[PDB]
């Protein structure tokens, strides 16, 4: 679920606000994009919204991920690093796996300040 992403950011990212930061940056940091990233954070923004896409598109998950903001995994968090817990089922470790990949390439990633709240319809329709 989107509270257990948020958390995944705050143990990778000591001292983050995750929503305030993470959400609506580039072209794709936030719900949907369009266009192509303007960084290498907005691309992993991108990357995770595409697991997401293809999460409500898997033969054996279209059901049960309609909504992956709300679906529960189990994680877990120790000196910084995260964990997907092998206990998961299919479909809860597919989201988790998407989450986790994420938070991590955020933690790698420059934070270009000038591409917080860009202009979406004005750079984002090439
Ligand atoms: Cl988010
Ligand atoms: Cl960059």
């Amino acid at each position: 679920a989107v509270w257990q992403f948020r958390k995944m950011i705050k143990c990778v990212i000591p001292g983050s606000d995750p929503f305030l930061e993470y959400n609506n940056y580039g072209c794709y940091c936030g719900l949907g994009g369009s266009g192509t990233p303007v960084d290498e954070l907005d691309k992993c923004c991108q990357t995770h919204d595409n697991c997401y896409d293809q999460a409500k598109k898997l033969d054996s998950c279209k059901f049960l991920l309609d909504n992956p903001y709300t679906h529960t995994y189990s994680y877990s968090c120790s000196g910084s690093a995260i964990t997907c817990s092998s206990k998961n089922k299919e479909c809860e470790a597919f989201i988790c796996n998407c989450d986790r990949n994420a938070a991590i390439c955020f933690s790698k990633a420059p934070y270009n300040k000038a591409h917080k709240n860009l202009d979406t319809k004005k750079y984002c329709q090439s």
